[PDB]
RNA sequence: AGAAAUCCGUCUUUCAUUGACGGAACAGAGCAAGCAGGGUGACAUUAUU
DNA sequence: GCCGCTTTCTT
DNA sequence: AATAATGTCACCCTGCTTGCTCTGTTGAAAGCGGC
DNA sequence: ACCT
């Protein structure tokens, strides 16, 4: 079939008085006629009855929780604007049991004892519903059973099965000739008798139309006329009828069908409270019209269905983590784990919850082991298990909690605690977890066919200035309830150069007239002359190379053909404008010369891609079950020049050390001028000079964006003891480094550094205020205060945050598109990704937690999801585990295969940081992949013949004062290697080269390394090629 | 149908009226975390009496 | 053919 | 032993800040009468 | 496990 996407155009209306006017009026009707329908709405949600539900998911093939469905239709948590009904979640359970005949189900009961946010109350939508029935002055049997039509007709959502558009409206309120539906059902039927007794399955249609034909007693030029009355959009028999003839027949497919058509039709459409509803209706809102009650039943249906359905997977989802919890509920494991905050062991003002990472996690097994091979020694287990376990990334245990499980670890097993540690997290979060209230929100309203098209666009284009206007054609409300069309303009000079602007072109026809989809715009010359005010240069550029396109005869010609373009609108004025395009037929599985490739996202350094090609011939892979080849591996890179000069705005890291002295300079003259203060003694102060901070910042020599990062911290760190005159002259100095030469404000790239950069930046402004305000626990200060003290500062810090916000949006941006016009270039159809990366969790530090707030690994995901099914290019989501250690084409062909990662130091550079990897990685040997750095270890003595250091490498700890030096190793590796400038591999974690089999790498060269040939790789380059041959699901 | 308008943004000790460039959007609810001060509380190294 | 309205469509 | 410098780790608070997921929307396709 |  033919796949389509969605791209869109976002601007801001420019009406004038009059018509701002009645546009402002007409979105308030749409408004409140919205509200109108959400509380009505909500009401007949509460009438339906468990025999709808039933009937609407009846064809499920998984059963559903029908008793669940009639909750969360019948109670929701609500705001004030649509609570009607009161009801104390004391009583939930019994009026429930009361509406449904029997004893509330485990799930229902999850639901109703969730906790709401305070603005939020529980509001019995049934007994709404009985005063809805009262109001309209109808019988409660009455209007369920034209509850029961509308939810058949599917004009409402119910549980699983949709809602059909906006029929509603038509279907209940119309005032147009309807369809003879016996007429269909009866031909229906005998179609469906007719094909299901077949002596002879015809392979093609036409004795099927023959049949088809005789049984409505028609021709193919008056079935419609006779099964529809010639009304409405063709049905699939109509569409039946019209093939050729000579196309293959699909019998399961018709009878399927048809029995769609028997059931929906079965029943006919005979109203009971029909014209009390419209006049309902019509008294609440506005006299009669189509489009603008569907607008009001669209926002308020949407807002009601999404969080029916939100709490319906909600309730049961905290059904299981409350079985889940009560499970590993260990009375006595859980009370005497937390009794460790009523032990000695603990002297704080207050307790916390104990959690599975604050005991080490799974190791707490291999410390009991500790405690039950040498007793006695206890704390030295303890500080063993710490240093084995810290690691960059994840938070280490509390030491008075192990050492007061030592105590307990006789009558508590190592198991029965982090069970208990579990119970006490799952326990904690289902407390605070939160049911979901129904509130209509704030989405805007849609015009059909509201755009002029661009060829009837009225242009007054001049010889140097193109007709820019886009103008809508909106129907809107006047005071005496009059609807009339207006013209009213906007601006959007990308939707003007990508679709909306005249093209002239010969030959040329695209979709979207941007580079990412094959068209670029002609550069501007000498001769352009362009004079308009400074803020708008930008937008007169485009528009001067659109018109130096249309002189040339060069602007394509959109080739969509656009019929009608519909136009969102709110309250602000804002238009959304979207634009539906194909994108080619849906893609079959895997031929040979389709090209597929992964993606290593990486924080530092740049994401990585590998693209690769299903071949006849070659590498047989397994997974995969075809054979493949290598075509290329590259940076994720988005180059923009000055001058000439290229930049990664991605990965820049701003000047070399060198190139900046001057503002160093600056930086060294503040700080030989100021010093720390620090007051953890008693209350004496101490005072140490910046400068010693300063130079050893400098001392390593680090590029631009590095050294402000620093230079941040330091200047927060100076002004956290001083007094108001010296925050005074301090701030001076502030916001000389924020404003001047290379701050933020002028300088840094889209590298997740400098968002880090810029967030230490305004942590230096943060500390200002909080020293300036005397900020304590007991005295919390506030943005009021902090604003009426320092007005321009204070905005400093939205400003900043500001640019964080548009860096990343920016960023994103563009590493999908690097990534999409790489495949583009390359012909590539699929794209694997980690869809699996962390985000943030308790058990990890908050130095890694906010820098993967910064990473957007997920954001990164998604754009790239966004994207690629513009140009019918698929990506699959695949689990990130061990795709930076797999050994590409010979792990899972046949068996796992994995290695550990390298770094190419050269021996000078080999430090006691080295050898303490070193020997950490060698006494490493465990689960997951710490076998294969300390297998790297191992192959690392044997290539380098250094086993000798193995045995005292081994009894290597940090400060111990008879460590090997680093002249040992390197005066050895010396030795060997000729010189101090020779490069050596080392095993370690994150490391940039991979020891590949194969050549799966641009740019891998091969060498022999413990007796064994291998490739030297990029290891993220590696990663991204295990990732592209990943076929498991996530 | 009303000549005005950066649609929203990025890079650069380079800030550009011919510098180089990028983007489907939106709503609500929910969840997860971060920071600046301040408190608590454990450990470790130095360097001494 | 266009506009503005109706309806049904099982995608 | 014992004091005090400098660093690590964690746990909490107030009042702000952020990223991510969920469940959805931005209709399709035909005829009609009046232009 | 990704992430250094
Ligand atoms: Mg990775
Ligand atoms: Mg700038
Ligand atoms: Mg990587």
């Amino acid at each position: 079939s033919m796949s389509s996407a969605i791209k869109s155009y976002k601007s801001v209306l420019r009406p004038n008085e009059r018509k701002n006017q009645l546009l402002k009026s007409t979105i308030q009707c749409l408004e409140d006629g919205s509200a109108f329908f959400f509380k009505m709405l909500q009401g007949l949600f509460g009438g339906i009855t468990p025999e709808i539900v039933r009937f609407s998911t009846e064809q499920e093939k998984q059963q559903q929780d029908i008793a669940l469905w009639c909750a969360v239709n019948w109670f929701r948590p609500v705001s004030q604007d649509s609570l009607t009904h009161t009801i104390a979640s004391d009583n939930l359970v019994e009026k429930f049991e009361e509406y449904y005949g029997g004893t509330a189900s485990d799930a229902i009961k999850q639901y109703f004892s969730a906790s709401i946010g305070e603005s939020y109350y529980w509001n019995d939508c049934r007994q709404q519903y009985y005063d809805l029935c009262r109001e309209l002055g109808v019988e409660v049997s009455d209007l369920t059973h034209d509850l029961e039509i509308l939810c058949r007709e599917k004009c409402l959502a119910v549980a699983t099965e949709s809602n059909q558009n906006n029929s509603i409206i038509s279907v209940l309120f119309g005032t147009g000739e309807k369809e003879d539906r016996s007429v269909k059902l009866r031909i229906t039927k005998k179609i469906l008798e007719a094909i299901s007794n077949l002596k002879e399955i015809p392979k093609n249609v036409a004795p099927i139309q023959e049949i088809i034909l005789n049984v409505a007693k028609a021709t193919k030029e008056t079935f419609r006329q006779v099964y529809a009355g010639n009304l409405g959009a063709p049905s699939t028999l109509e569409k039946f009828i019209a093939k050729d003839g000579q196309k293959e027949f699909d019998l399961k497919k018709l009878q399927t069908d048809l029995k769609k058509v028997i059931r929906g039709k079965s029943k006919e459409r005979d109203w009971c409270c029909q014209e009390e509803l419209r006049s309902y209706v019509e008294q609440n809102t506005i006299q009669y019209d189509l489009w603008a009650w569907g607008e009001m039943f669209n926002k308020a249906h949407t807002a009601l269905k999404i969080k029916s359905t939100r709490n319906y997977n909600f309730a049961k989802q905290r059904l299981e983590q409350f079985k889940e919890i009560q499970s590993l509920n260990n009375l006595l494991v859980v009370k005497k784990l937390n009794d460790f905050f009523d032990s000695e062991f603990f002297s704080g003002e207050e307790t916390y919850t104990i959690c599975v990472h604050h005991l080490g996690g799974k190791d707490l097994s291999k410390l009991y082991k500790a405690w039950e091979d040498d007793p006695a020694d206890p704390e030295n287990a303890i500080v063993v298990l710490c240093d084995d376990l810290k690691n960059n990334f994840k938070k280490e245990p509390i030491r008075n909690i192990l050492r007061y499980i030592f105590t307990i670890r006789q009558e508590c097993s190592a198991q029965d605690i982090l069970a208990a540690a579990k119970y006490n997290q799952q326990l904690d979060r289902y407390k605070s977890q939160k049911a979901n209230p129904s509130v209509l929100g704030n989405q805007g309203f849609t015009w059909t066919n509201a755009v002029i098209l661009p060829e009837k666009a009225q242009r007054n284009d001049r010889p140097n200035s193109l007709d820019l206007r886009i103008w809508l054609y909106l129907k809107l409300r006047h005071p005496d309830g009059r609807w009339k069309k207006h013209h009213i303009p906007f601006y959007d000079t990308r939707f003007f150069q990508e679709i909306y602007a005249a093209g002239n072109s010969p030959v040329d026809t695209c979709q979207f007239r941007t580079p990412r989809f094959g068209y670029h715009l002609p550069k501007l010359t000498d001769q352009t002359a362009i004079r308009v005010n400074k803020k708008h240069v930008k937008a007169a550029k485009t528009e001067a190379r659109i018109r130096l396109a249309i002189q040339q005869g060069t602007l394509p010609v959109s080739n969509l053909k656009i019929t009608e373009i519909s136009a969102t609108i709110n309250s602000k004025g804002q238009v959304r404008i979207p634009v539906k395009f194909d994108v080619g037929r849906q893609k079959g599985t895997l031929q040979i010369g389709d090209r597929f490739c992964g993606y290593d996202q990486n924080q530092t350094a740049s994401h990585a891609y590998s693209l690769w090609e299903v071949v006849k011939e070659g590498q047989y892979h397994k997974e995969l079950g075809c054979f493949v080849r290598f075509i290329s591996s590259g940076d994720i890179v988005s180059i923009t020049e000055n001058r000439g000069n290229q930049f990664d705005q991605l990965s820049y890291e701003g000047l070399a050390y060198p190139q900046y002295a001057d503002w160093r300079k600056k930086a060294s003259k503040f700080v030989s001028l100021w010093q720390i203060t620090k007051k953890n003694k008693k209350k004496e102060i101490v005072t140490v000079e910046a400068k010693e901070k300063f130079d050893a910042i400098c001392k390593y020599q680090p590029r631009l964006y590095k050294f402000n990062k620093e230079y941040a911290y330091l200047l927060r760190d100076i002004v956290r003891g001083k007094s108001l005159v010296e925050l005074q002259q301090i701030r001076q100095e502030i916001f000389r480094f924020i404003e001047q030469d290379c701050g933020v404000t002028r300088l840094g790239s889209l590298s997740l550094s400098t968002l880090e950069t810029v967030k230490a930046v305004k942590g230096i402004i943060y500390s200002y205020f909080s020293t300036a305000l005397n900020a304590s626990k007991n005295n919390p200060i506030s943005d009021e205060q902090r604003k009426e003290f320092d007005p321009e500062l204070f905005a400093l810090l939205e400003k900043l945050e500001l640019i964080r916000t548009r860096k990343k949006k920016q960023k994103v941006e563009r590493i999908a598109n690097s990534l999409i016009q790489t495949c583009l270039e390359n012909n590539i159809k699929f794209i694997r990704g980690e869809g699996d990366l962390s985000t943030t969790n308790n058990a990890t530090k908050k130095k890694a937690n906010s820098r993967s707030m910064d990473w957007l690994a997920r954001g990164v995901f998604n754009k790239i999801r966004q994207l690629a099914p513009m140009h019918n290019i698929t990506l699959f989501g695949c689990g990130s585990l061990y795709t930076s250690h797999q050994d590409p084409l010979v792990h899972r062909n046949p068996d796992k295969a994995m290695k550990c990662r390298w770094a190419a130091i050269p021996v000078k550079d080999i430090g006691d940081w080295v050898l303490r990897k070193l020997s950490q990685n060698l006494r490493a040997k465990n689960i997951g992949t710490g076998e294969y750095y300390h297998q790297g270890v191992k192959e690392f003595l044997s290539h380098y013949e250094l086993q000798d250091l193995e045995e005292e490498l081994l009894k290597w700890r940090s400060d111990r004062k008879s460590n090997i030096p680093c002249w040992v190793l390197q005066n050895r590796l010396a030795e060997k290697l000729g010189n101090k400038e020779a490069v050596v591999y080392i095993p370690v974690r994150g490391g940039r080269i991979y020891f590949a089999t194969h050549k799966v790498a641009t740019g891998a060269v091969s060498i022999v390394f413990d007796q064994k040939q291998v490739w030297v790789c990029n290891a993220d380059h590696v990663a991204a090629a295990n990732i592209a041959l990943t076929v498991k699901g996530i």
